[PDB]
């Protein structure tokens, strides 16, 4: 069950299910972590349960999310995620404010502004994804560890931010189950 630990909120699979199953608009943010666990098929399934419940789903892709340009796009296509539901940062970063939930699965650095200050990084000087602008922000990852940038993300401590610790694929699978 959920609970507070340190300066962050640690939710559970059911919390995420309850929150999303009851929202009207969710925006999924896929990152490296999703690729490591090959959670794309589970993720698309989740999107299918939500869409069936009337919820509005779309995906926000950051230019350098993952480990190669367009990495998330091919993974989502692989899971048969409808092409029209995937959007690039420049054409959807402003839609976070009108979204109840921001489902951030396996992403970190692509949401953190503190990550684009290193000039030797592929993300240097690039706009970040505005996940905070949404009602609630779910972060699916194994721990409180940093990303490729090695810097700490300050969104893990926000009020509208709930951490869902676990494997990107395993956790998404539990959430799907909890949703039925
Ligand atoms: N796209 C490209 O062309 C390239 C991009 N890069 C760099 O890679 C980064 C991209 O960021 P983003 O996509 O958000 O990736 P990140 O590098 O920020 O990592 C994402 C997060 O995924 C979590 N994770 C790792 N394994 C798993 C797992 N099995 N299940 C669930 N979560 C997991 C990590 O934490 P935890 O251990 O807590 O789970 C991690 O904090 C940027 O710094 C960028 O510049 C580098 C080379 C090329």
């Amino acid at each position: 069950s959920g609970h507070i630990e340190g300066r962050h909120m640690a939710g559970s699979a059911e919390d995420a299910a309850f929150i999303m199953k009851n929202a009207s608009k969710v925006i999924i943010v896929p990152g490296y972590g999703m690729a490591v666990a090959q959670a794309q098929h589970a993720l698309r399934e989740m999107a299918d349960v939500l869409k069936k419940e009337g919820v509005e789903v779309s995906y926000a892709i950051h230019p350098v999310a993952g480990r190669m340009p367009g990495h998330m796009n091919v993974l989502l296509a692989e899971a048969n995620v409808p092409y029209d539901e995937v959007f690039e940062l420049e054409e959807i970063n402003s839609s976070f404010q009108t979204a109840d939930v921001a489902f951030v699965i396996g992403a970190n650095d692509v949401t953190n502004p503190a990550a684009k200050t290193d000039p030797s990084s592929p993300i240097y000087g690039m706009p970040i994804l505005d996940v905070e602008k949404a009602g609630t922000v779910l972060f699916i990852k194994r721990s409180m560890a940093s990303g490729y940038a090695g810097v700490e993300n300050e969104l893990f401590f926000r009020n509208n931010t709930m951490m869902l610790f676990g494997d990107a694929k395993k956790m998404t699978e539990q959430i799907v189950q909890a949703m039925n």
